[PDB]
């Protein structure tokens, strides 16, 4: 006797399980155990993947009902599940899908710049450099910052909330509320503060004075602050990082985009494709009973829309394994997910990696791991797959 | 048809696999792959622990001969795989040994002094902290500082080599050499650096110059510096870590140490004792064919002694898994290893754990994790068990 399957399969971000395209062959919707001890249905065909997160039957809001069978414990309260709901409700989506654009006059610039001024450092302290924490998250943390209007060195402390704020925990986790009540009340002063009239936070803080927002809360306000900081930073921090490792270990591509940095763009979108940065599949509920493949789901019954299912789906990306600069159908990948809960921060995303990249290898052409990969250290029952630590030389 | 069973069972440090009582059951001299792939012997009774430990004919030494079954590659020289060796031959083993103690005048206030210094500041700052980054290591590397004589400020970039230089690799790390050979400089420009007259260096430094030590070479003198900073930062760091686990989960333990704390040293032994910190057995070389048990183990094998494999056999500490502050036999264990290569650092690393958990009850007496358990992220391909994190609350 064996136990059912449990997910998710591996922590490490640098190979998909070969296990991964048995069951797509297999049984591309099929039941596994989540870390809960909850049953689900993890998907994992690029059709069923994409059937399920363009049905809004499949509710990421009721996800969070009581009693339902979960994935992982909350890390926010159970409101802020449905945030960008609340966003639109709040007639708030288009502000602040325009504030996290990578649009502003001088932002690219500030990129750049703080790209370089982060690896300049690195070169002078000499090799070995770890690129995540020395590199791709204060780059990431410097990014939000700027993106919201907060003052840079605010950014430290916001960030260390991400390592619990980010855990995928079988158990609620009493330090994310501490840190969580921490971060609303730190935005809830920052709305007050005359002094941030720029990005993000900026914004805000002037709808909320205006009479169309007089009934939207103070709560709602400050939620959007740290939720749109701490998922846009892990995500563009863990991604960059994890992207460096892919582009490191194909010194062709790395020397490629080198010598024609205007392929960059094209190369990110592979980068993405193939990135194992979401450590669990999109969880969704069931409201009605759906036939999705050979399973009708029922009502209430948890479905995981694993990316790597669809990005890694020969079917649609033939060769999955392989960074082709070429194909027909570049960005219909789902690293971005698909549907209602589309990222709203996907261009800003793009922009990050790709500057970020283009930076790192102007100055560092000669880039290459510094311990052999079977030495990093992966984040075990985390959101993301991230190394600790990224040793580089070059 | 199944593998041969795999070295290491785990990085996880919180608990003993049940596996292992099962191998000193049944096989307790069985025959394992290494992640090199080479072939071992794992020795998993407290017995037979003891007798490898104390025939010289399994050597330490010979474990860093070229085409020597391998338990990891090298991060140090092969000749420093017998440093202890070394600095016997060289005639410095009494002084190195004496400058190694806890017994210099103000050492233990110093210790009180930072342990108390680093607590105050995690308390300011306010709930969580992460008593691994913040309390533990920092604690390790100004003690190792101290003691060797040179300055604080120096700490920080030498206990950054550690996360590589303690690595568990197949391969050789190209990074290591890197650390290694920038560290042996900085460590002969302190015996070069008439302002370092205290500690270990001061006193080598003296030594050099004496006639007594003429032919003694610089090589060795700088390797001691390195050896002796990495090995007593990454063991007493993190012992303390590990420790700090253990007692947190024994909530009726820590009342009572923190209630009578004379009771800390038998404490500080059981923790020793049922510690999971070295991540790997201790290697030898059998230089000889050798009966252990059942197994004729032949000329030119590896042996692998498990240190939790003797310290949680019942044979000799009944009820194994229990902190018990009265056993017949406390400080019998082997987390100090045993025989020629017994660990000089000792009683250092006994006061280093007595200090830091004497004053970390006074100031924390509410000290509990602030996640749960299972959330910890263990270092893996590493010699030693610990957590990336230790978030707690007070
Ligand atoms: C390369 C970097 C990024 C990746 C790979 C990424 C990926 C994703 C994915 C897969 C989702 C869908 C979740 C689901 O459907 O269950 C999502 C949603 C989201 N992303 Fe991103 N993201 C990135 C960057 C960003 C940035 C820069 C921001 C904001 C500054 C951001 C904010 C959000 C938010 C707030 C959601 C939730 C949307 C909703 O619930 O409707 N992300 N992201
Ligand atoms: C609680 C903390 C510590 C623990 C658990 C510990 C454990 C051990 C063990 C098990 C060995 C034996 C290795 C073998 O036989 O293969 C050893 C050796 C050694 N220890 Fe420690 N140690 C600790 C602290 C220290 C300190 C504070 C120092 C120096 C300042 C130190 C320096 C060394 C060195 C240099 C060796 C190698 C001895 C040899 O090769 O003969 N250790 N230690």
């Amino acid at each position: 006797a064996t136990v059912l399957l449990e997910v998710p399969f591996s922590a490490r971000g640098d190979r998909i399980p070969d296990a991964v395209a048995e069951l797509r062959t297999r049984e591309p919707i099929r039941k596994v155990r989540t870390i809960t001890g909850a049953e689900a249905w993890l998907v994992s065909s690029y059709a069923l993947c994409t059937q399920v997160l363009e049905d809004r039957r499949f509710s990421m809001k009721e996800t969070a009902a009581a009693g339902a069978p979960r994935l992982n414990a909350l890390t926010v309260p159970p409101e802020v599940v449905n945030n960008m709901g609340n966003i639109a409700d709040a007639g708030l989506r288009k502000a602040v899908m325009k504030a996290i654009t990578p649009k502003a006059p001088g932002l690219e610039q500030f990129l750049r710049d703080t790209a370089n001024s982060l690896l300049d450092n690195l070169i002078t302290e000499g090799a070995p450099a770890d690129l995540r924490n020395d590199f791709a998250d204060p780059l990431a943390t410097a990014l939000h910052c700027k993106v919201l209007g907060i003052p840079q060195e605010d950014g430290p402390k916001l960030f260390r909330s991400l390592s619990i704020a980010f855990m995928s925990s079988a158990d609620p986790i009493p330090a994310a509320k501490i840190n969580w009540d921490r971060d609303i009340e730190y935005m809830a002063g920052i709305l007050e503060n005359p002094n941030i009239t720029t990005g993000l936070m900026g914004e805000l803080s002037r709808l909320r004075k205006d009479p169309a927002y007089s009934h939207v809360s103070d709560e709602l306000f400050a939620t959007i602050g740290v939720t749109f900081f701490g998922a846009g930073v892990i995500s563009t921090g863990s991604f960059l990082t994890t992207a460096l490792i892919s582009l490191i270990q194909r010194p062709q591509l790395r020397n490629l985009l080198h010598e024609k940095p205007e392929l960059i763009p094209a190369g990110v979108e592979e980068l993405l494709r193939i990135n194992l940065s979401f450590a669990d599949g999109l969880p969704r509920l069931a409201t009605a009973d759906i036939q999705v493949g050979d399973v009708l789901v029922r009502k209430g019954e948890l479905v995981l829309v694993l990316l790597e299912g669809a990005n890694f789906d020969p079917e649609h990306f033939p060769n999955p394994g392989s960074i082709e600069l070429d194909r027909p159908n570049p960005t219909s990948h789902l690293a971005f997910g698909r549907g209602q809960h589309f990222c709203p921060g996907s261009a800003l995303g793009r922009r990050h990696a790709q500057i970020g990249i283009e930076a790192l290898l102007k100055k560092m052409p000669g880039v290459d791991l510094a311990v052999p990969i079977d030495q990093l250290v992966w984040r075990t029952r985390f959101q993301l797959r991230i190394p600790e630590r990224l040793p580089v030389l070059w």
